[PDB]
């Protein structure tokens, strides 16, 4: 029997009884990654060229912006793409806080590499007037997350309570079809994922856990490696065929690169509902408190087992 | 003034005085590329999860081996699909060789990496009946190459001796439209990219160049690092950003993993035209004499700076 | 501030607190049309004629009733291509009666004629096993109803008590957009809408209203006649210019060829809602209670003022 | 075996080892049909209703226009173009001249395009046969010298129909993979068809031979079937109708309209010139369409065309009243 995601998400919220703000939400972002893959696939990108006669970043900002607005069901919006939280003007206000990136890894996109957008939901916890102050909530307080891929084809991964469901677009109806259902990533796996051109300034704990993975010392195989830069193909990648992702702390950058609020969040959320794990070697990324809305945070994520593996190796060093 | 690759090719072919035998080729592989595209980009999947009540592999190649076929310029395909060559039938016969790699990555196609259609383009030098023989040419005989990349938009890059020049597919309109013309890539590199993973297994030249990269005895900034583990992916970001790409040889695979024929050629063509280089460390890879249409090489491609280090890091170890 | 089928449907619901079936019915719906305009429009058809090597009617029912089927909202479908009412087995039943013609005016698509999919949508409020005697219900008591037009682009009209609205189909990202709100026909219009070549079966009363708008005896300015011969593409032309659509009675189908329940009741009520008019001759299409699910109603809809004129001339003879 | 229309136009010029000239511009023409299909189908419409906020908005008869003068002049094959929109006819710029003369109808029926009427593009391609400068007299031909014609139909597909002398043939846009697949090969109309299309509103003003033609399609003499009536009000969708169920369209002269409505140049040829080749017939009533010189590339007429014995059965109506 088949299912969309408007359907998913509408059942879940009827057994709720809830009042509809959070399918209102989900929505309106559906349909912006629907325009967003429209765009990045590059439809009509002949009349740029002059087929009639006479960005992508901020195109996408854009949408997420205007169709999550337009849902009445958002009161703060943080993205990477703007210095401050976009406050919602007062007649559209929900009661959702959403953080999202609207292109991530767009930095290459002009080697056509896979993006994605990245989205983390919460509840506005207090009554006052809506405020940055009201996205500084841990990752532990997110009620939906998850990441539009726009890769060989542009699938929606959905993490709530339930579980992690993902939805794959089928452009020629422009509907996000139930693909794979609560899923869950390997305990073990076998490919490991950062940018080794850091060696020189690794951690030391993380050259020893490399090195680990080249060299075992024990009969198993080395693991692969995967790096494609972006952080959703990448992270992606590691909940289909499980394995660790890592864009680690180091004394030149002792946060690490990746936004706390809109890249790792999100994904620690995806990965612990997929019974997988994200450190940032000194605790699990949903438990930072926040007190910048475009701060970083180091991000240690996959399956547990290696994960696991490698705070063994961080504490060694510590 | 807007140019599509029908266009491109007509209008090289119309200044050659030509029989119009490569047009109808690269025209007919330019409407596989199109069904290739839409099919990974997943079509229309929602008929197959129920939508009215009732591979990406086999299609591809079945794609691209009737469009072939079909053009009535082809007499020989290789494909790494098929086991043996492809003899066209006779009413059908062409002047034309062509080997490729229909849906190459498509190994991992499960976590929606890039993935794309490798093809290089032969005249039959034997007058022989036609067989397998007349697809084991050296790179150097080559007419044409290049690939489709099916990343976040489709984009065919075609070589010839006018140069190398870029594609983008426009879905809205189902049109190849020229955005780079007479590409050429940098003369030197700040990224690297291989399987690290293999680490254990690498020839000490090797180790080498790549700790060079991670810690230049020159003051230097470090490379990045990127492995998408799809060629098309990996080869392209080269050919758009600059740097090195390699494949080289390992306990498994002693030969090298990659396809002399319909992968390290048309790369190495491309590269070549664009004014990059394309070795196996002992010889180019054009001028590989094959013997068998499924052999592997190593490879090592990219910016000619870069390609240049190695070898002389190549040399000392030799 | 932009606006979809689906954000308008729930939050008329919200609003109604009503039980969520009627939304799910109409997503599905929607699902379902944008399936049959994709194979209207024939993407897909190089496949059928050999693209890779290797019965609109049936499809398009096929989606409709697996699409409503899989809803849980209804549990008596009727439509155009089955002899008998579909009842909907117990495990997916919900409490909606839906009548269709999934698409009508087929019979000429040869011709690339415009073609669309009517609906009207009733309640069941039995408790008895569902059964066909269900959809035996006068228009009176529509919930809903409307139409998807697949012409030269695809609209849903769509009506209920708060009227009519209209919702274009936006292929790049398979989004239905509002684009007419609460619509209203012209009080009077300038075009009248038949097939002329019943002439010599028409009752006195039709042949009198013809001469009437090509001999205008207030000398107005005669009315211009159109007539694509599909009903959808008729009444859709009709809501938006004004005017007049009439299927009287003639010999071949003495009481009308237009079928009540999926043709002309779900036509009546987007009239009616839309401040026209829609009779038989004797009375309301609406009021019309049907004793056979198939069975067959003169129709005489579209701007007041003309239906009007019509009667008084019906009347007339009566 | 899978054929388009690019490798079907190309394989007739490779017979005829032409200069190219003619498929660049028909793949030209493809190109912009493909665009124009796009944007009748309301492709991007949702960003004109604001998904993104406040960031083409022309009358796609404006767009249509746009594309199909930018494609053809972009084509390296044509001198003059005709357009309806433009009441002067084009002269391409030196740098870019071929040989061909088109006349086209952009986005014909395009008025009632609110209601979603089908609506089309008309073509008809002739070789410029003066020696002279480039001029507005060099579209001043007969359809007779008419090298290829046809259109594309925006209906429930899009389709575009090309005539040349090797007959007529229907290509089907698949829009997923953007290519016009040949579905009907060397086209021929009906004999004689059941069905006739005018508009009857102007029954008023109608000439004394349409009053009595019609009348014989109601009431016919001979205890035959009546005709039925079709008329979409879009000349593109009707013809269309006509060239595959058979049948006859009329556009006829009238009291208040002496010479008919659509326009000779771009409406009328291109639709007789598809006929003829199908087997069909076109006529004004008072000669074969395409033998009708022209003086004025705005210039209309009247045009009775379809199966052959309706378009016969209709001339001698004609000639009975004249
Ligand atoms: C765990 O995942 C979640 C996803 C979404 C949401 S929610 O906040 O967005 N709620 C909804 O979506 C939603 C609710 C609802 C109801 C419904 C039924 C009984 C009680 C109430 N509520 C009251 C009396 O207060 C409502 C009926 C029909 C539809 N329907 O089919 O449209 C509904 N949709 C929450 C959680
Ligand atoms: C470097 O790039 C290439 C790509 C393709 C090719 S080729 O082998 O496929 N030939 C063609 O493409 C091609 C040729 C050609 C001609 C043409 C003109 C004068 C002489 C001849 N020939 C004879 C007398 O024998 C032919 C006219 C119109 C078109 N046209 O616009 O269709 C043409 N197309 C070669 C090289
Ligand atoms: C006139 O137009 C119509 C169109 C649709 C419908 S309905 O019957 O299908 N209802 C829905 O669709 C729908 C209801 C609903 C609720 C909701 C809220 C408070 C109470 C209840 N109900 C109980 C406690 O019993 C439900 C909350 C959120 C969403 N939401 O935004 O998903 C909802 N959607 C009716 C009429
Ligand atoms: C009946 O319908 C028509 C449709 C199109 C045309 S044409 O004028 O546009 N010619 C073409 O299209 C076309 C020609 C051509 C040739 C070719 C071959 C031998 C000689 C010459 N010519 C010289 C020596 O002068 C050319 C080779 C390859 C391709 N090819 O497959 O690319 C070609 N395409 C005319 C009529
Ligand atoms: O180049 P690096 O330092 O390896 O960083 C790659 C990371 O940067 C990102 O591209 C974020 O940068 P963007 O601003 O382009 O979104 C992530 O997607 C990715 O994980
Ligand atoms: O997994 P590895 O050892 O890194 O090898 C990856 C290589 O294999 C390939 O995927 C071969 O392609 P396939 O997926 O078609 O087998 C290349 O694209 C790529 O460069
Ligand atoms: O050809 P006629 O007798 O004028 O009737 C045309 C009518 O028939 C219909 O096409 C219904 O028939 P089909 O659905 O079988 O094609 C209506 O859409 C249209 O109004
Ligand atoms: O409404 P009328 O007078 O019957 O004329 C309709 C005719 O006018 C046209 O619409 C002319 O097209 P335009 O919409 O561009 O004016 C033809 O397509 C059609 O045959």
């Amino acid at each position: 029997d088949v299912n969309t995601l408007t359907r998913f998400v509408m059942e879940e919220g009827r057994k709720a009884r809830g009042t509809g703000e959070l399918t209102q939400l989900l929505n309106s972002l559906c349909t912006a990654v629907k325009a967003i893959s429209s765009a990045v696939r590059k439809a009509g990108i002949a009349h740029l060229y002059g087929i009639a006669g006479s960005k992508l970043d901020v195109l996408s900002n854009d949408l997420v912006m205007n169709m999550l607005k337009s849902s009445f069901a958002t009161c703060v919006l943080v993205s990477e793409e703007d210095k401050h939280a976009i406050i919602v003007e007062p007649e559209k206000r929900g009661k959702y806080v959403v953080c999202f990136d609207p292109l991530d890894g767009s930095s290459n996109i002009d080697c056509l590499v896979s993006v994605g957008t990245i989205f983390g939901i919460y509840r506005k916890k207090s009554t006052d007037e809506p405020s940055e102050k009201d996205a500084l909530q841990p990752g532990r307080n997110l009620v939906a997350a998850g990441y539009a891929l726009y890769g060989s084809a542009t699938m929606l991964v959905l993490a709530m309570d339930c579980g992690v469901n993902c939805f794959m677009l089928d452009p020629a109806i422009g509907e996000f079809i139930l693909v794979d259902k609560d899923v869950k990533i390997k305990k073990k796996g076998k490919i490991y994922s950062l940018n080794e051109g850091y060696a020189r300034d690794f951690d030391p704990a993380v050259t020893e856990y490399i090195q680990r993975k080249k060299f075992p010392p024990d009969n198993s195989a080395p693991y692969g490696a995967r790096y494609v830069g972006s952080m959703v193909a990448d992270v992606h990648r590691t909940l289909v065929y499980g394995g660790i992702f890592l864009y680690p702390a180091n004394k030149k950058s002792p946060n690490g690169k990746l936004r706390l609020l809109y890249e790792c969040n999100p994904m620690a959320y995806v990965m612990e509902k997929a019974g997988g794990m994200a450190t940032t070697g000194k605790e699990a990324v949903l438990d930072v408190i926040p007190t910048d809305i475009h701060q970083r945070a180091p991000v240690i994520l996959g399956s547990p087992d290696d994960v696991l593996e490698f705070l063994k190796v961080y504490e060694k060093h510590s």
